């Protein structure tokens, strides 16, 4: 027979509901016996209801015994981890269940964030001014010097692709030179960074390789490279190769005096950005943002001795208030690397200040995925794991066929809070009847000792609980 009530249920199979007269009572069931406080009764009547304080009770006022997870404090649920829930859910100590009606979900402050992100070097680009300029629009000299020229793209978004076009032919008037992209410590006239190329170009020719603004009164304009003659006595120079073609720095017998300069097209840098919802003690949402700039590419011809073998990105992280789209924070910079074989990220967790609270932020994995620089996948946020939770209102309640009782809330959180006690016996005839409602154990323990209704997995062994049905 179906039923309407929130805690009406029916048990199929062998076994008994467990009840008792004392709220704050408990019963422990062991393989040999068992211990107790006051009396306990057994019943197959499942027409349970809540008294004024949200305790499950029979019509005679006896409390329903089960596994109280003890997550409900003060009409509010207090979150726990599903792993430890499941192991307490096969425990052996039963007590009265208390699930009040007006139940809110207390929010949790985010103190721990781990993201899994894949960073693909050929997805998104930004003008390099985003990384090479500081907040005041001034050039960060050392970022320019240490940027791998293969970790770049031109104004039409073509990767410079130093890896497959390594040769740069430069001439002065005549006189020829060959520079080659690769490990700066290997071979002859090899370069990898903009600094390495600047130094090589300065020694062999007279010319300066400079970073300049395309519009020098602009705060943050597109930036260019510039081949300049510092002396006022002129110099005629040629230049070619794939890297030159890509940058628009091709020359033949072009003359550079002090005023005259050969300038590239505007320069871009591989880019990405991620964002995680985080919550303060009140449950208000803030936005943990990260922007990624690629600084070094993994050249396949590099050996384990190469100092810049690993692909790296520099990550700028901060927290923004979504309500005024403004950081609460100064940015925290962290340098991130990738294993050249396995494509797993290599990085160290960082400490952000979240409105006076310390939040540990890890860029390199979440609960179920690791961060990577996989070429076949787009740049992508895989998973954000985090302990913070938003405010929620009670939504609905589920009671599985195993008696496990979970509560759903408005924030989309579903956590178990209890399970219905079930006990079996090898001889139910050995129990004493005290009316049609209840049975009880007795001596001569006659029905045998009570058998905990569920196995070590937490699966009921002899039956199933049916929510919103009743018996006979």
């Amino acid at each position: 027979m179906p039923s309407e009530g929130e805690f009406h249920m029916a048990y199929q199979g062998k076994g008994w509901f467990v009840i008792g007269p004392n709220k704050n009572g408990e019963m422990t069931i062991n393989k040999d016996g068992f211990s107790k406080k006051q009396d306990n009764f057994l019943t197959r009547a499942g027409n349970f209801a809540r008294d004024a304080d949200g305790y499950l009770v029979t019509p005679e006022g006896y409390y329903v015994y089960g596994i109280d997870l003890k997550k409900i404090k003060d009409g509010t649920l207090n979150s726990t981890a599903r792993d430890e829930d499941i192991e307490k859910l096969h425990g052996n100590t039963l007590s009265p269940l208390q699930i009040p009606q007006d139940l809110t979900y207390q929010p949790v402050l985010s103190t721990k964030v781990g993201i899994s992100v894949n960073l693909n070097p050929k997805d998104h680009l930004k003008g390099v001014q985003d990384f090479f300029l500081n907040d005041k629009g001034e050039i960060i000299k050392e970022r320019f010097l240490n940027q791998d020229i293969n970790a770049l793209a031109n104004d039409d978004n073509e990767p410079i692709d130093a890896i497959t076009n390594r040769k740069l032919n430069v001439s002065i008037q005549k006189e020829d030179f060959v520079f080659t992209y690769g490990d700066a410590e290997k071979g002859e006239n090899q370069f990898k960074t903009l600094g390495d190329l600047q130094k090589l170009l300065k020694e062999k020719t007279g010319l300066d390789l400079n970073l300049i603004k395309s519009e020098k009164d602009a705060k943050s304009p597109p930036l260019l490279l510039e081949i300049a003659n510092p002396s006022q006595t002129p110099i005629t120079f040629s230049l070619s190769g794939g890297i030159a073609d890509k940058l628009g720095l091709n020359a033949n017998g072009m003359e550079l005096k002090k005023g005259i300069s050969r300038d590239s097209v505007a320069i871009k840098i591989p880019y990405y950005s991620t964002e995680v919802d985080i919550y303060d003690k009140a449950g208000d949402k803030y936005l943990l943002q990260s922007e990624y700039y690629m600084t070094n590419s993994n050249d396949p011809t590099s050996s384990p001795t190469s100092k810049r073998k690993n692909q790296t990105w520099e990550v700028k992280s901060y927290i923004v208030d979504p309500k005024n789209k403004t950081p609460i924070n100064d940015p925290t910079w962290e340098i991130v690397g990738f294993d050249s074989a396995t494509h797993k990220m290599k990085s160290a967790p960082m400490t952000l200040d979240f409105k006076g609270n310390k939040l540990t932020y890890s860029l390199d994995k979440s609960e179920n995925h690791d961060s990577s620089d996989l070429s076949y996948q787009d740049s992508k946020l895989l998973e954000a794991s985090q302990d913070g939770k938003p405010r929620g209102i009670f939504r609905d309640m589920r009671i599985e066929e195993n008696g496990v009782i979970s509560l759903a809330f408005s924030n989309g959180v579903v956590e178990p809070v209890a399970r219905i006690g079930i006990l079996a016996f090898t001889n139910d005839q050995g129990l004493r009847k005290i009316g049609g409602n209840l049975y009880e154990m007795q001596e001569g323990p006659l029905s045998g000792n009570p058998i905990l209704g569920w196995d070590e997995e937490g699966k009921l062994k002899f039956g199933k609980i049916r929510h919103k049905y009743l018996e006979t």
